[PDB]
Order: structure tokens, then sequence, then C-alpha cells
């Protein structure tokens, strides 16, 4: 799983 | 902007 | 899955 | 703009 | 299944 | 602009 | 999956 | 801008 | 920024 | 799985 | 910027 | 797993 927030 | 992979 | 947002 | 994919 | 809006 | 594929 | 945002 | 892959 | 892997 | 920004 | 990936 | 910010 991965998650990016920017 | 935001993703997410599960 | 996956999920985008911008 | 907003996807998914489930 | 997808879904996008935009 | 988005494009997803899955 | 793969998303895009630009 | 944003990519996702997985 | 921020990104996570789990 | 892997996310960029930019 | 930035890049994960896993 | 590897990450950078810049």
């Amino acid at each position: 799983a991965m998650m990016a927030a920017a």
C-alpha cells in the first residue's frame, strides 16, 4: 500500500 | 494532489 | 484499488 | 478531478 | 469498477 | 487533467 | 492500477 | 502534478 | 509533501 | 508501488 | 518534489 | 523502499 499528498 | 494504492 | 484527487 | 478504481 | 469526475 | 487505468 | 494528474 | 503506479 | 509505504 | 509529486 | 518506490 | 524529497 502507498499514499501521497502534496 | 493526493493518491492512494491499496 | 486506487484513488486520485487533484 | 477525481478518479477511483476498485 | 471505475469512476471519474472533473 | 487526469487519467486512470486498472 | 495507474493514475496521473497534470 | 502527481502519478501513481501499483 | 508526504508519502507512505506499508 | 511508486508515486511522484512534482 | 517527492518520490516513493517500494 | 526508497523515498526522496527535493
